[PDB]
C-alpha cells in the first residue's frame, strides 16, 4: 500500500481549463484591450482575492500604459444578496472622477456585488466602466450584467484555480479544475 | 514627420531582467518553496501593490497547498520613512496565531517596511516568518534583514516593470526595465 | 518671573459658543429629532473624528431608539476639492438600503465632502438621508446643500474646541472658541 | 386598552449607574488624567463603537493639551477567543512610537481584544500604554489585565447604555442599565 505526500491535483476531478488555454485566451484579451485603450490611461482595478492571478497575467500581456488599483469587501449578511451592496474595506488609491476604469474579475456568476460596484463607480463619475471576466456563468445572475470581455463561458461546474478557491485553498493552481464532490460533499 | 500613439518601450533605456529569466527563476524558486512547505500550508501575503505580478506567477509554479491573503499600508510621513511604522489600510483576512507565514515582495531595499511587518507577524505569534523576494538591493539597507528566498540581486538601477512603477505606471511590462533618464528627470 | 506647565484656555481669545449654550441646543435639537424619528430606528452616523463630541451628547439627549455607526474618509488631494470625492477608509458596519440615516457633524462648511457621503447613501438606497450639524457657516458652500438640523450659524471665526481641531489638537474643549491669531499664524 | 409609544426605559429592568454617578466619576478621573499627563500631550484611543460616549465626556472634563484617534477591529471568530488578537479595519492616523497612549474603553470584561492592542502598541514602540476604563467585570478576565483608571467595579449583570449595546440599540441611553430578561432571552 503505497502513501504518498498529498498533491492537490489528487483533489481534481478533471481539469476544465488548461494552462495553455488561458494564455491563449489572455493574449487575445490583452491584445483587444490594448486596442481599445490606446491613446487613455485606463485604471485597472481588481477585487481581491481571486482576481489576482488572472488579473497579472491579462495585464502584462496588455501593452499601454494603464494604471492598476485594488479593492477589497466584506458582506453585510443576508442584504449583500439582494442588491450586492458591500461593506468597503480597502477603497481605490486614487480617484475614480473622470477615468475610465477596467474591473478585471475571475469569475461573474450572480453579477450582485459586480453590478453594485459598476454602479458606485458610475456614481463616483467614472468617464466608463467596462469589465473583462475569465469565467462567465451566465445561468447564475440574479441581476442583468453582462460583461464587456469574456475569457470563456462555464456551465455549472464547482471550479477551483487560478484564483478560485475552496475554503481558501487551491488559488494558484495554473488552470481551472473541477472539484472531485468528496471533497466538498 | 509621422505620429502615432506612444508605446510604454519607448521609455525603456534598456530590459535588466527579461521575461525569459523571470520565468525560469520563478520556476526554480517555486519548486524550492513547494518543497519547503510541503508539510503545511502557510499563509502567502502579499502587500499591495507591487508585489502581485510576481506573486501571481510564483504561487502558480508552487505545488502545495497554501493560502493567499493581501495587506494594504501606507506611511505615517518622516516616521515611517525612520522606522518602518505603517499605517494599515487593510490588514490579513484571516488570523497569523500559529500559521507559517510567506511575504512575497517585488524589490527589500531599505528593509524598514518589510521589517516592520515581519516583527509585527512575530508579535501576533506567527509560527514562522519567511520572505521571497522577486528583487534584491543590499545596498540600500537600513535595518539588517535578509530574505530567504531571492531571484536577482541588483544593483543601482532606476527600475519599473513586472510590479514595479514610476507614478503609478509600467507595473504591466512583462519584464524589469531601466527607465530613461529622461522620464524621471 | 513665574512659569508653569501650559493651559489651553491661554490660546483662546474668546469664548464663541459656551458649554452652557451647546448643551441648551443638544437638549433642543435630540427632543426634536426624538419626535421626528419615533416610529423607525434611524442609523446615526459620525464621520471621524470631528463629529465625536457632539454626536456623543446629541444622541443621549435623544430618547428613541436608534443605532450609531462610524465611518473613516481621506482626502484624494487635489480632486476631493472639486468634488468632494473621498477614500473611505472605515465603511459603516451595517448595511445602507433601507435605512433612514442620520449624519451628525460638528460643522458643514464648503458642503463638498458631506455632498458626497449624502449622495452615496442614496446610491446605496437609503430611505431617507438627513443631516443634524452643531455648527454652519453658509457662506462658506461651493455646493448647494442645507443641513435639516442645525444648532449655530456661524460667521468667519477660527474655531476650536468641541470636536473642532488645530493640528489635532483642541477637541477635547467643552465649549467652542477661536483661537489666538498667535497660534495658527 | 393604554397603549403608548414604545420607549427604551421599557426594557431596562433597572438603572445601575446613573448619569449623575457617571458625570461625577468623568469628572474625578478627568482632573487625575489632566494631572498625569500635564507636560506631555498623549495620544487618548478609543476603540469604536462602545467607547465613544465616555471618551467624549471623559475627554472634555481632561483640562490638558492632547490628540484623540480612533480604532476599529473585527473579530477572526474562533482564533480571537485565545489571544484577543483581532482583525484591523482602521488603524490609527499617526503613528505610535514615543508617543503616550491612553486608550478609553467603556467596559473591560474578558481583557482579550485590550490586551492585544496594548501589546501591539508597546510593539510599535509606544512610550507607554495605559487604560481608563468606565467599568470593568474583573470576573470576566480570560487574561491578565488591569486598568490604570477604573470608574466602577461591576459584577455580571446585563448591561446596556452609554456606549453598551444590546443587537446595536441602546448606546445612547445616558445611563448605564440592566435590561430585562425579556428582552435578550
Ligand atoms: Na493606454
Ligand atoms: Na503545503
Ligand atoms: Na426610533
Ligand atoms: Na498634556
Amino acid at each position: 500500500y503505497f502513501q504518498s505526500n498529498a498533491m492537490m491535483n489528487q483533489d481534481i476531478e478533471k481539469v476544465l481549463i488548461s494552462e495553455e488555454q488561458i494564455q491563449e485566451k489572455v493574449l487575445e484579451l490583452g491584445a483587444i484591450i490594448a486596442e481599445d485603450y490606446k491613446n487613455t490611461v485606463p485604471l485597472a482595478i481588481g477585487v481581491l482575492k481571486g482576481a489576482m492571478p488572472f488579473m497579472a497575467d491579462l495585464l502584462k500581456r496588455t501593452d499601454t500604459y494603464l494604471e492598476m488599483d485594488f479593492m477589497a469587501v466584506s458582506s453585510y449578511g443576508h442584504s449583500t444578496v439582494s442588491t450586492g451592496e458591500v461593506k468597503i474595506l480597502k477603497d481605490l488609491d486614487t480617484s475614480v472622477e473622470g477615468r475610465d476604469i477596467l474591473i478585471v474579475e475571475d469569475i461573474i456568476d450572480s453579477g450582485l456585488t459586480l453590478s453594485y460596484l459598476v454602479d458606485l463607480f458610475k456614481y463616483r463619475k467614472a468617464k466608463s466602466v467596462k469589465i473583462v471576466t475569465l469565467l462567465d456563468k451566465p445561468t447564475g445572475r440574479k441581476v442583468d450584467l453582462k460583461a464587456d470581455y469574456v475569457g470563456f463561458t462555464v456551465p455549472h461546474e464547482f471550479v477551483v484555480g487560478y484564483g478560485l478557491d475552496y475554503k481558501e485553498q487551491y488559488r494558484n493552481l495554473p488552470y481551472v479544475g473541477v472539484l472531485k464532490p468528496s471533497v466538498y460533499s
